[PDB]
């Protein structure tokens, strides 16, 4: 019924997406239902054929059941996917957790991509720095006066956070519910495409793109641009036959953005317009 900018140029006055008690009144969870895109139902069918993803429509069909507010809403669950079909990915920037916060309105600021916001909602301080990276390695001239990333994603940035759902007002309280989807995402991604761009922010995304083959695949890692960390090096186990802590530099440090535009450029690829 809607077309893509209806679900990725979200505008907080203007927010007319169902809760998940209303698209499912008797706690019905079904996510295929709520994966637009054709190109990743491949996926899905691979997704559904696991032992764990009964479990996962369990589990969250548990959660309406107590009535819980789960966020994002769930025409919002699989924003980026629906924008972007796999083939189409260039980069892979993984969140943790969605923001549990929401407007005065109840809107959540959880819209189903990593980091970004509705329009006219509070931008989160992690994106004003990595606003603020972008301006300090001259890729953006002035900050953005909004949260919304659809520009980016748009263009193959394909910002998930590896737990795809929260409650409102409580913060990573769904942290195993999705490890064996985003699990499953990941190789997806990587056994089937070539030379992505895997950026990792933070100890937690180090540890997922550890999933990837280095060389086949391009990984970028540093700290964590939320303001406890933007500023510090970053320690995160660097696994394999010897396992053993390594420090990665500030996120404020880092020409990540500069990095991505590098790497595409040497594969000759479109390159994106983190401006626009």
């Amino acid at each position: 019924n809607r077309i893509i900018t209806e679900y990725i140029l979200i505008d907080a006055n203007n927010y007319h997406f169902k809760s998940w008690i209303e698209c499912f009144p008797d706690c019905k969870v079904n996510l295929k239902l709520l994966l637009f895109r054709p190109e990743w139902f491949d996926f899905f069918k691979y997704v559904e054929s696991k032992t764990y993803f009964p479990q996962l429509e369990s589990k969250l069909s548990s959660y309406l059941e107590k009535r819980q507010r789960i966020v994002p809403y769930p025409e919002l669950l699989f924003n980026t996917m629906n924008v972007l079909p796999p083939g189409k990915i260039k980069v892979v920037i993984l969140g943790q957790d969605p923001y549990p916060g929401s407007c005065i309105s109840g809107v959540p600021y959880a819209m189903g991509c990593s980091f970004s916001v509705p329009l006219n909602c509070p931008v989160p301080k992690s994106l004003a720095n990595i606003y603020t990276n972008l301006i300090k390695f001259n890729h953006m001239r002035k900050a953005p006066k909004h949260g919304c990333l659809a520009s980016w994603i748009l263009q193959g940035t394909f910002m998930i956070n590896s737990a795809f759902t929260t409650v409102l007002n409580e913060s990573g309280v769904h942290a195993r519910t999705w490890e064996s989807f985003t699990a499953d995402l990941i190789d997806y991604l990587t056994d089937n495409y070539d030379d992505l761009i895997f950026v990792a922010w933070g100890a937690h995304a180090h540890k997922l793109c550890q999933r990837v083959d280095p060389k086949k695949h391009y990984i970028i890692t540093s700290s964590h641009p939320s303001p406890y960390s933007v500023s510090n090096t970053m320690t995160s186990m660097s696994y394999g036959p010897n396992p053993k802590k390594v420090t990665y530099p500030s996120f404020n440090s880092v020409d990540h953005f500069g990095k991505i535009n590098e790497h595409l450029k040497s594969r000759n690829k479109k390159p994106i317009f983190w401006d626009l």
